[PDB]
């Protein structure tokens, strides 16, 4: 149908801001703290403290196949690698600092993105 269509183009203009967004917040992880899952060869035990693993790479996999339906979604992955890391992590740790970081400024480019993907809609 003319409107499966029209749905369509939407979760593609969605995954086109998605896409910037996840740029952006990328950009504010210099150091690559957060690219790439936790290696469950180098940290044998992850599974045990965190039951929910994300990062960087694993968003963009499912980014790429639209597998966003909204901005809450993608949202709730990127607080995913956040969360994770200060939990497992302990606070004098240049890895719970990163996800600090990343975390104070990452709320400034959320804040916009949420208009503009009501603005927009």
């Amino acid at each position: 149908s003319m409107e499966q269509v029209a749905m369509e183009l939407r979760l593609t203009e969605l995954t086109r801001l998605l896409r910037s967004v996840l740029d952006q917040l990328q950009d504010k992880d210099p150091a690559r703290i957060f690219a790439q899952p936790v290696s469950l060869k180098e940290v044998p035990d992850y599974l045990d403290h965190i039951k929910h693993p994300m990062d960087f790479a694993t968003m963009r996999k499912r980014l790429e196949a639209q597998g966003y339906k909204n901005l809450h979604e993608f949202e709730e992955d990127f607080d995913l690698i956040i969360d994770n890391c200060m939990k497992y992590n302990a606070r004098d740790t240049v890895f719970y600092r990163a996800a600090v970081r990343l975390r104070d400024q990452g709320g400034v480019v959320l804040r916009q993105a949420r208009r503009e993907v009501d603005s927009i809609g």
